């Protein structure tokens, strides 16, 4: 399964992909919203794990790039971001993220998060 | 869209009926294990919303009963309590849970949840 990982800080990004890979999935990276954009595409990913605050627009608006096309509307989003006031969870949740999951994070439950949306596909 | 809420706490059960009312569903009551197991059938329910420390068995045992049995096993779970440690959220996430949810919680993400997961069918 692969798995857009969308995140500004290189060694965060890369320390999640790690954790992604030692769990069977197949990460691609993105640094910001413009690399998301351009990187989403054939090979489709299986799911995106999407930072909230990146150079060039905010995951928030990446969503709604995802579900206004039809093309991208039904791939899963699971935020994951330094982000965790009640305001932002709903906020992400309501765009149409999958799933929220704040920073500092456990890497078994990130995992299992993802998991449990890819078996509601 | 119908909700099953298994919740022994019938002052917290009532809320959490109340909230869901308010939001677009039709809740159903179970206040333990059993009443769980048997309030589950048609007509059956959209989304079970699901306490863990319950009379009777825990929720992680009915997510194994639902997961067991192919006519239920499809049936998104959320679960909504008060064991908050991390290896509690990934017991309930890997039995089955598609989402986990902590007392006490914001109705407006216990809402926003269980609509992200409902999209997800
Ligand atoms: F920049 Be992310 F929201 F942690
Ligand atoms: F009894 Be529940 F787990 F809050
Ligand atoms: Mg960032
Ligand atoms: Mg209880």
């Amino acid at each position: 399964r692969r798995i857009l990982v969308v995140e500004d800080e290189a060694p965060i990004r890369e320390m999640v992909c790690f954790v992604l890979e030692q769990n069977g999935f197949q990460p691609v990276e993105a640094e910001d919203y413009d690399s998301a954009v351009n990187q989403l595409n054939e090979p489709w990913p299986d799911l995106i794990l999407l930072d909230w605050m990146l150079p060039g627009g905010s995951g928030i608006q990446f969503i709604k790039h995802l579900k206004r096309e039809s093309m991208t509307r039904d791939i899963p989003v699971v935020m994951l971001t330094a982000r965790g006031e009640e305001e932002d969870r709903v906020r992400g949740l309501e765009t149409g993220a999958d799933d929220y999951i704040t920073k500092p994070f456990s890497p078994k439950e990130l995992v299992a998060r993802i998991k449990a949306v890819m078996r509601r596909i």
